[PDB]
């Protein structure tokens, strides 16, 4: 059987998540699609610096599995993903410019939460 329907606030969160994964934002969202493969990227200090990795595929799996009990829990994972990028990478890195752009998409639409 299916999972019960997302709450109204979590429907809005799922909408945002679909947008962040959509071809619309692919030019700057792609680094966030899958877990950072630290070994593949040569980032052999990544897991010493980032204790709680997060990425959009993990957020999608957690939404599908009803792991998130409210919008706040969802938003915390999306912000963790951005914070990890801002912690690990120097502020003038191309990936940080991409994070700032995708976070602007996220924060402005998250602000339109129904209540
Ligand atoms: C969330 N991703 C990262 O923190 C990350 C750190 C270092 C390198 N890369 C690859 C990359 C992306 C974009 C431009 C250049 C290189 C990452 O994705």
């Amino acid at each position: 059987g299916s999972m019960g329907k997302l709450s109204e606030q979590l429907k809005h969160c799922n909408g945002i998540l679909k947008e962040l994964l959509s071809k619309k934002h692919a030019a700057y969202a792609w680094p966030f699609y899958k877990p950072v493969d630290a070994s593949a990227l040569g980032l052999h200090d990544y897991h010493d610096i980032i204790k709680h990795p997060m990425d959009l595929s993990t957020v999608k799996r957690k939404m599908e599995n009803r792991d998130y009990r409210d919008a706040q829990e969802f938003a915390a994972d999306v912000r963790l993903m951005f914070s990890n990028c801002y912690k690990y990478n120097p502020p003038d890195h191309d990936v940080v410019a991409m994070a700032r752009k995708l976070q602007d998409v996220f924060e402005f639409r998250y602000a339109k939460m129904p209540d």
